[PDB]
């Protein structure tokens, strides 16, 4: 399939080389998969999503998105034009409130509700779930993140807006999870973006289009924002039948394009996540 004037980043995941605007896939899709949105909230309503999420569980007075930051990165993940895995199911999962913060016993608690309700749900090609969230380390955050991936979730977290190493972060230092940090359209390293031994990938993460609260569209830029690809294209690798959610991560990072991206630092792995899609 091809989706012409497409997003930037979108077009990247499916291309050897900067600079297109056109987004190949399988049209499978990501059919028969799920991905939890664990952030602010999804705007399940948004004509972009047609029907395809839902919020499932929130921990204040509102499953509501009134951030926008959640459902922002709910379109990367699966929405029909500014989406990787058009046809995937979105499961919305709200621990920030609506300011983007929360405390880590609330983001823990979403982490174990996730572990356990993917078998209240039919995913019968795998379970992704997508963590556009942050702070200072902590060993009890980066252990509920090992826990969701050990139950049979891939699990993709954002590597942080720092400009530092993502070591002093978490989920960010957990490293059996998936740590993502971002790229922009001429295959620089983000500004923002954290680095270090302990990331896995890079994704698309600057000047974003997706969609927004209000049945709107914007574009911003993040860590945050490259997780959702990677998060999208696993769901969309394992309805294809090319891998698993415990080795999506490394899959993802073996059929990546090597050695295209600047500004890296040393010791840090130079991979951009590619579909490896041949039209």
């Amino acid at each position: 399939a091809a989706q012409t004037n497409a997003p930037w980043g979108l077009a990247r995941i499916s291309s050897t080389s900067p600079g297109t605007s056109t987004y190949y896939y399988d049209e499978s899709a990501g059919q028969g998969s799920c991905v939890y949105v664990i952030d602010t909230g999804i705007e399940a309503s948004h004509p972009e999503f047609e029907g395809r999420a839902q919020m499932v569980k929130t921990y204040y007075y509102s499953s509501r998105d009134g951030n926008g930051h959640g459902t922002h990165c709910a379109g990367t993940v699966g929405s029909r034009t500014y989406g990787v895995a058009k046809k995937t199911q979105l499961f919305g999962v709200k621990v920030l409130d609506d300011n983007g913060s929360g405390q880590y016993s609330t983001i823990i608690a979403g982490m174990d509700f996730v572990a356990s309700d993917k078998n209240n749900r039919n995913c019968p090609k795998g379970v992704v779930a997508s963590l556009s969230l942050g702070g200072g380390y902590s060993s009890s955050v980066n252990s509920a993140a090992a826990r969701l991936q050990s139950s049979g979730v891939m699990v993709a977290v954002a590597a942080g807006n720092n400009n530092a190493d993502a070591r002093n972060y978490s989920p960010a230092s957990e490293p059996s999870v998936c740590t993502v940090g971002a790229s922009d359209r001429y295959d620089r390293r983000s500004s923002f973006s954290n680095y270090g031994s302990v990331l896995d990938i890079f994704g698309p993460g600057t000047s974003i289009l997706s969609t927004w609260i209000g049945g709107s569209t914007r574009s911003i830029s993040g860590t945050s924002m490259a997780t959702p690809h990677v998060a999208g294209l696993a769901a969309y690798l394992m309805t294809l039948g090319k891998t698993t959610a415990a080795s999506a991560c490394r899959y993802i990072a073996d059929t990546a394009n090597k050695g295209d991206l600047s500004n890296i630092p040393f010791g840090t792995v130079n991979l951009l996540a590619y579909n490896n899609y041949q039209a």
